[PDB]
């Protein structure tokens, strides 16, 4: 007799319902990504896997708008690639500065504290962005080696302007690391042209691939910082000197990269390349304008008061006065099979979040969620 | 749409349809997938906090508890493939200055030693030649000498083709106030393991060896003694995202939930759930039997064609990954290429200390069959006939 018996719960067939995911992530998968999902396995070091890896690197270079050879995939979902960036870039005692205008800057600060950096934060209210003047004041005061700036603040629905920030940092002998998890593919970014030194994103937002892999790129200035270190990064597996070899970034090793995740990412990148970035950005702007018109018509208010900093991909809507937000979210799910979310970090209990991400950024999906919200407002209990 | 012109053009290579050839994967991993797991790869997405996902997470925990044979409530999934979960184990278990003991008999012990050095541990290694295992006497002498807080022991040494006996090691460690961490990445599902009954305090494995489950997630479990070491830390572990004191709350491992962001690789979980369902349906005993039978059959073929085992003692030969000494006069790359080119079968060379010294043949779950053994045996006999020899 075995200690632990076969779980009865596993004897039932796996079933996943069909829903429209209009929250902050994960997004619905595009047909090409769906098709990729049941492809057979091949060996990690085989000719065809090496070709798929090179095509993925080219695709990431295209979406990021970078020529950086140190551009690759790391395991992990959401914003966890910040750990890969920080573990490599920061040594104990290094001065680090964050744009803490939501949960992401705060999280970067927490990680940097854990590895022994001297952590400094420019704290702003949720719903605000950073000006060049504010960042220059932070650089002057703290003299950081690295600035962390969030492009798409998915906890607050904020899009951060990127022009001029990289060169401002360079004037202070500081590198610029950008988080574009919630913005990449939906908002204009030109990594090399904007002087961004390190950037990461995820597969599950605009890219419409399954969660679990992240995209990261380091320029040679950033690689120079890593090679100047007194000590090896705390993580062997996310050490850029190991990852670079694995991904053939220096003219290759043994490793277990996630094969099926690579097939899906390859297809997601192919779809963006075929549409072209300009069309992808226009499509998100167009979907968001239509959503913002419906929200205004329903009398719902925006959490972000300045229209110019509203993130096209994820909109923060102030919870309507008198309602329980959980009833609105549950009503939309039960009656329309649409997933929307509440808040995150500083916006917990304060907002609804609606995401219009890649394949889902259509005026048709906007009409579906607008209808669902209208019905929720007339039927959910009010005070 | 923005303030600059696009200067990196779309890659033309991405416009070609994505296809992959049909091959039999008999290397050290990944293995070919069972039809249910393949099918689970194309399932639709759902939200991370939704009722259906929470239920899948619950069934996965139960499934891991079953394959590990543990009642530990702190049993969950972490991101990362291969043996990466050793980082999650070591970042949580070791503080700067902690004495750490490793069974360095292949690449995995060397890897644990490196990671432990990176985090400021006082690292002590019991170095043995590739192809050997640790005796209870050897481990006791290491424990006595170094007084480690943690011993790292590799169950399935996939770089050398060695299976480590586990009976008595946990109990021995506890007499020296030491925790036992076991790596079962290459052995789980194919070799008998009884986590609680063998006194294993921490164990990890991954989903792409015997489990046949993409995309490459890790399974990990900590008992109460291991939890106590983690909560007694004077400093936070280096990773927030793999901090077990936060991940335990997320996964509902203590009754007191706090939805700290962390992660959920959804398609990953679907495939893992199905793989765990297949193993539970078949039963662990039958799974272990299938591996022994397939390996026995492979070993009989190898003996008959004159190939020599890298592991001298037959009882220490890992059923799931067999190491074969490269035969004298041949270029091992020619053998591996011949098997691929003429039979569409993937086998491998060595790893770490067995690089250039061995061939590796894996029989991992779904692929651990008689027909597959017969196929690789024919491919190997023909490679020995037709590859150039000195
Ligand atoms: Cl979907
Ligand atoms: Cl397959
Ligand atoms: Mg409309």
């Amino acid at each position: 007799q075995l200690l632990v018996p076969p779980p009865e719960a596993l004897s039932k067939p796996l079933s996943v319902p069909t829903r429209l995911l209009l929250g902050p992530g994960p997004s619905n998968l595009a047909p090409r990504v769906l098709a990729a999902g049941s492809l057979r396995m091949i060996g990690h070091m085989q000719k065809e896997m090496l070709q798929i890896m090179e095509e993925i690197k080219q695709g990431i270079q295209y979406v990021f708008q970078t020529r950086n050879p140190l551009t690759l995939v790391v395991s992990g979902s959401g914003h966890c690639a910040m750990e890969t960036a920080l573990f490599n870039l920061l040594e104990p005692g290094d001065s680090f500065l964050t744009g803490t205008n939501g949960i992401w800057g705060m999280r970067a600060a927490e990680i940097a504290d854990r590895i022994g950096a001297r952590v400094h934060q420019m704290i702003k209210k949720p719903g605000e962005h950073y000006t060049l003047q504010e960042v220059e004041e932070g650089l002057a005061q703290h003299k950081p080696v690295l600035l962390f700036l969030v492009h798409g603040e998915s906890s607050t629905g904020v899009v951060q302007p990127l022009d001029g920030f990289g060169e401002l940092c360079h004037r202070y002998q500081c590198l610029l690391l950008v988080d574009s998890v919630a913005s990449l593919g939906g908002v204009p970014i030109y990594m090399d042209q904007q002087g961004i030194d390190i950037m990461y994103s995820s597969s599950q937002k605009v890219l419409n691939a399954p969660p679990g892999i992240s995209l990261i790129s380091f320029n040679d200035k950033a690689k120079y910082k890593v090679y100047s270190r007194k000590t090896k990064p705390v993580s062997f597996y996310t050490d850029i000197t190991y990852l670079a070899k694995l991904w053939g970034c220096e003219g290759v090793i043994h490793h277990t990269t996630p094969v099926t995740s690579l097939y899906c990412l390859r297809e997601s990148l192919a779809l963006i390349a075929e549409q072209g970035l300009e069309n992808c950005w226009r499509r998100h702007r167009e979907a968001t304008a239509h959503l913002h018109k419906h929200l205004q018509e329903m009398g719902l208010k925006f959490f972000v008061k300045d229209p110019e900093i509203r993130l096209p991909t994820i909109t923060t809507v102030t919870v309507p006065a008198g309602y329980n937000w959980r009833d609105i979210v549950s009503y939309v799910l039960d009656h329309f099979s649409i997933e929307i979310s509440g808040g995150l970090g500083p916006t917990e209990e304060r907002v609804l979040r609606i995401g219009l991400l890649g394949y889902n950024a259509t005026t048709e999906n906007v009409d579906r969620v607008a209808e669902a919200l209208r019905e929720a407002l007339q039927h959910c209990p009010k005070n």
